């Protein structure tokens, strides 16, 4: 739409496009911030409109805000929440560190939309305003905060965790499955001693569990919110009960633990629950990225490689099935570790009573939860449920190895065993081959001697 | 629209919206790398065109192409560099990691579309072929680091470095205009000996000249192709002139100095020039990291700060003018930061004949150049070229030091000078009130002695 | 020289010291930069071979007086008496097998001596068949590098945080009453009190000591008993168990047996987030070391809140340049941190099927920031943070030439009155007072009254 | 002891020791880790110490005898005979201002000793007011970090990387003949030779050396005239090129003033972006050594395509088990040099203002680095490139077992038919030769007439 409407703020007024909700300060915001295409990830609006509809509903139960007003902001807030607004914050990820440009983003479209629902008008005569009644008893530096724990908190318990205990559930049950069959170890790359290809998979069993507990040991720290700490900290200008009710309102309405956090000093200047919960993240990334390439090293071939398992074929060389969900997922890895120091140089950079550093720092943490949690979903469903052992494969490489030799010491010593080894290494031959040429066994002895399944 | 289409390639028929170009491959792997919400960039996806373009030139000249289909597939090809296909390309950042899903993207898509243009449908009856046709002497090893070449070096010359050559102008006729103001020098914080404001700033017109250079000496890798090398690196399947005719066709039609690269398989199986390229660019975030700082810190106040510079207001606490350009400016560094480390993993995961980790790095190198590009741009226009100097706190600054005592040792010895400068210091007076306390100059001479103008 | 042999031939190995032909070619093939095995690792590889002995003794596998005799040389390791025994770089195997040859070797030597015998070719204990015992590098480095790790932790950087934490908690209820201007985006913002500024360190610093604790459970965990591979081949069932117990009770830490040997193995995970936790803490001691030095800045020019004691020299006729060299100590260690964990990351996301080859430097990187990190909170607490005063003057000096305090002003006289004369100081460049004065807005008694800093 | 001075009074020095009271102040107040000063770096300081003697000579501020003194003292650090003489940790002030007073006492105490006198307080020769003389730590600590640098650079890793690249290209022209299956994915794709693919590993270190060429032109650039804030207060006009005129001459390297001293005391840009093409290396060098191990994996499980020299023991019952140990300590080099780049990063962005006080931590990750490139392309090139052999058994082996070769069938049959044999070898387990003759569609002659992998 080409028709403005006349919009204004302390600096003048602005033309702003008429068929859209925002004011004077998402429009010079708009105007002064053309950097880039990276703008607020959809999680982070919704948990900024939550923030702004548990405010609205405390400050009701304070006697701050009308019951009409509060009820219009709080319904103007679940229109954001059903997805009915995604069109109105173009702001970029690239604005004044401390979120204030969306906060005043969700404030106008907040109040110009909960004007209409009141039976008002959008623009300048507007009955519900944006800092006066959608901000109200808040500032940006503890409400942009707040929305960043409430948008890390319900990624991590809805959509990483689950995939996560998702993925381990398929891996155990290969692992059951797989308990018999005996296949060569590697170590340094080069043949080893065996295992059962159910215990190697058991490693990457444990790790997936180390792994949820680590992350769980991350989640109380994120619940602590600093929504009632206002401007410094200090929680000048608003009521005493304030802090507690927001967290307890919010707590409710998403069903997770939330809490006010007991220092609004650490709260507001630093980001340290993000710095310590993504600590926890690239961690996974880095089991993921080893469990990824143990997957398709195994399955390389189909005739010049190890070829010991075979994975799902997802797409359109007969045998050359390439590991593409393998190698989605190690991308995703690298990513992860990159964001890692993004957020820590973020994280280390406050000053005195504000951190400056936040658009940057949750928008790096939300790609790296959606990441990881697209990532292993993606693995799982695509990959991992239809693992398949090459069994004619892993017991060919079985015995061609030489590794089987000490099998042999308690019946012949050894010394004798060691020659065979020596012999069948320098030659080329099998061990049975060696053994029989050297005459120190019969071949039905070394049947009977070298039985894998005893390692 | 809810109408399909039936389109199919090797592995059978699937379902593609009949409103879309894109073909069989294009919907599987939409369907197989549901991974969070990072698509190619437009640039990317320009450079790939622009690659098309020159295959389908250049086959047409070898008498491998028709020159019926070669000009529809060259008129599609500009349809896409205009701007009128971007909703074709759809797939997601995360997917195999040579960039063949987004190759056989773009085949489709100019297959679908080019077919038309012959007065031809859309769909399995297409007139002209994916691979048969636009994927001609092609291979997506060869096409995808092309396109990443292409795309990093116009991104350089177009984007980045006359956007750095601007800033340097505008911060090199402030420094000529400041050269005559005296302020107090800070080492470690702390004050020091005085230099002028335009010196301080030649500082930075020094380092961001330096950074331009570097940048430069990158550019020359980048402009080597890897189209030719095909499937391994030998250039099997094609014809011999044709890795130099298609590199003089896109050097032709980009202006730009792009030579086929002498080593096919250093091409193909490495990220070298971008892992050396990227490199420059985070040098030239740590020199903007610095100059954003310097300005911020010398604007603080603006009571209780330093206060000896004065930046543009542009958003509506009277004097509290937040240094808004300065907080996104500092922000992206940190982002350029964490994408070196990205790219430095993926480009050191390469394994023989192939690295695949290629989406992943080229969409982190394109983001740091639009960043930085970007960034200075709004940092140049929204800030420096408005900077002042509040020459009465400069004055202030330096009549209020301890660091002028230093002029009056050639008047009255060092010895009668540390005096005067220690009881200014323990008793909280000035140089001047300190001097005439202990009555060792008139003011007159101190007046006359003390010309910070000759530091 | 003496001459030492192994499988691929005799080498001469200086008579002086205890090592063997393993350790001996190691030093020829590995001349890689200046790094050597630091001696925490030194001594929790010495603790595992101790460890090892007593469980093979008491199943019966290894006689009493070599058992004995491998203890007592372990000991003397642990004492000090050896550190020139341990030329090897950093940048070895990838397993540590050199460092594990090179203990076997000295352990062996020496407890030959030890036993009326000779040290070299001729020695009555050997390095492969009864140091190393029941043990494979594979298994044996790993727990080394858990047990200098959960060690280092417990023993040096817990007592060093929580040291600096009760410093600054003192500071901070000795400067509760003392009101300062904030500052936000680096502007003059509302008052706080330099206590509820400090408390916020403090409160930093209480959290990173949770998310510290909360990974000591799985460096814990140690690999001995899985061997080559992890299932434990040529071993007794009771091994691990007992070996783990053993380490427990002479280190008086909370040891345990990894449940599932494969991951121990495979993988580096448990200092990869342990070290999630340490970067965590460097990030926030920067803010806190950065806060310090701004505060700091001055004398005159800068900001001058408070006064840190100066520890170094200075000029005669420069007096009041105290440069905050304890906090740029500190925030050069606090890089340093960042780019290890890089290193961790790296490493750790590298293992291949069932080993992790990229451990010496692993523990080399961990290792040196939970030194840094340590040295470097002891040295910030003492040389600065016990010295932090406020300079009372400047402090209120400055909140008295904010335009900040207008706001009190608003609840006796409106919104756009308050304003005005905030404009006109602004403007003219005179304070809150001389503006509202000269204005004739109020008077110099009821403005004093009506802006109280002390209220917030 | 011994009983040393400065402004802040007198402390006791080991007698034994060359060193002052700021030196011994310093070693009390940064006991941080264990990390000191590098050779390089100390000697690069000391012949900065020596070309300010020589100017500051010639422009009649200093004596003669002085000035020589102080010469005599510098060479005597250069030729190894002081290094115990500076004890202080890289932890220290960020200006490098500690280690400039180490030097500033080491040598007026050496050159009093010189001079017929004595070390200690009754001296001849004057740290600060001789040996420092028209010098300022500000601008003294960057110069040295420079020299050490472009010296490290020239002398040690560009010759190491000339000769690894002769090496390879050696073996490149040697395997010329050798056809291979290809990889991608790690799949079997098309065929190339042993030489090609060698030819990779030298495009990539030849392109690598001129990016670190390009580099070397901001780090020639010197600081030393810019005294304390950049101005060139205190100094004579034809100082700053004087000074750095002899550097070029006694170090025979290109070293000139910095145009903008503002630049050079302000930020350690030249490092970052020198560094920027380190971690370059670092990424091609991981690379190659991967593909190396991988090669090399075995000696039946694995791909097992190429031979590489064992120089550790093994096990005589496990013959075959050579583990990539020289691969093993490249690619962990390789990732410290990547995390060293991040602390340089965060360093560099920090300056404030006219100085930039990261400046220990940088020269400490930059010349480490150095050091470990150096060294790991030495030991790798001698103890595993050198000897690199194709195990050509097991090539051919591979190449006559993969599908990938059906290509040369489709040019003398139909794409179906050709790719119809392709599908029953593959379902079949059987070699593309034995379907084809068991499907009946050709004869062994003419198979292996049209199967030419020689022919790409
Ligand atoms: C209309 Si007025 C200026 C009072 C206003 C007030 C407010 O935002 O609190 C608005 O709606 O923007
Ligand atoms: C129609 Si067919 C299957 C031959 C085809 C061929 C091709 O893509 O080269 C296509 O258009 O997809
Ligand atoms: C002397 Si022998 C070779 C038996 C030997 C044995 C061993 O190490 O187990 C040694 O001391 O190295
Ligand atoms: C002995 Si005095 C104090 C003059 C002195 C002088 C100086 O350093 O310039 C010294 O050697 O330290």
């Amino acid at each position: 739409m080409n028709t403005v409407r006349s919009e204004k703020d302390s600096m003048g007024a602005i033309d702003v496009p008429a068929d859209k909700l925002w004011g004077a300060q998402t429009q010079r915001s708009l105007e002064h911030f053309r950097i880039s295409t990276e703008k607020m990830p959809t999680s982070l609006i919704h948990a900024l409109a939550l923030t702004k509809r548990a405010a609205a509903k405390v400050n009701e139960d304070l006697g701050l805000l009308s019951e009409e007003k509060a009820s219009a902001i709080r319904q103007a807030a679940d229109e954001v929440l059903a997805g009915q607004h995604d069109d109105e914050f173009p702001l970029a990820i690239w604005q004044t560190g401390s979120g204030t440009q969306s906060n005043m983003n969700m404030n106008e479209v907040l109040a110009n939309r909960a004007s209409e629902l009141l039976g008002g008008v959008r623009g300048m005569e507007r009955k519900v305003h944006p800092n006066d009644d959608v901000n109200k008893s808040q500032s940006s530096n503890d409400v942009f905060p707040t929305a960043m724990h409430v948008a890390a908190l319900l990624a991590l318990r809805k959509q990483l965790i689950p995939q996560l205990k998702t993925l381990t559930q398929t891996l155990n049950e290969k692992s059951r499955a797989f308990a018999d069959i005996v296949k060569i170890g590697r170590t340094h790359l080069q043949d080893a001693t065996p295992l059962t290809l159910g215990q190697e998979i058991s490693g990457w069993v444990a790790m997936l569990e180390h792994n949820l507990k680590h992350i769980e040991y991350s989640l109380p720290h994120v619940a602590e919110l600093a929504l009632g700490g206002t401007a410094v900290g200090t929680g000048l200008n608003t009521h005493p009960e304030y802090a507690r009710r927001v967290a307890d309102e919010l707590a409710v309405i998403t069903c997770a633990p939330f809490v006010t956090a007991p220092n609004k000093f650490e709260a507001l200047a630093t980001c340290d629950a993000l710095v310590q919960a993504h600590g926890a993240l690239k961690g996974l990334a880095a089991s993921l990225m080893k469990i990824a390439n143990d997957v398709r090293w195994l399955a390389s071939g189909p005739r010049c490689g190890i070829g010991e398992i075979s994975i799902p074929e997802n797409e359109p060389m007969p045998g050359k099935v390439n590991p593409t969900q393998c190698e989605a997922l190690t991308m995703l890895c690298c990513q992860v570790m990159g964001n890692d120091v993004a957020i820590n140089m973020g994280g280390a950079s406050g000053n005195f009573e504000l951190n400056v550093f936040r658009p940057m720092v949750i928008h790096n943490f939300l790609q790296s939860v959606r990441l990881l949690a697209d990532g292993m979903e993606s693995f799982n469903k695509h990959c991992a449920v239809g693992i398949e052992p090459n069994r004619e494969r892993i017991n060919q490489l079985l015995n061609e190895s030489l590794m089987l030799v000490t099998a042999l010491n308690t019946h012949i010593g050894y010394d004798k065993a060691a020659e065979i080894a020596k012999k069948a290494h320098k030659e080329g031959l099998t061990l049975k081959a060696a053994a029989l040429a050297l005459g120190y066994l019969s071949e039905a002895e070394f049947d009977s001697w070298v039985r894998p399944e005893q390692m």
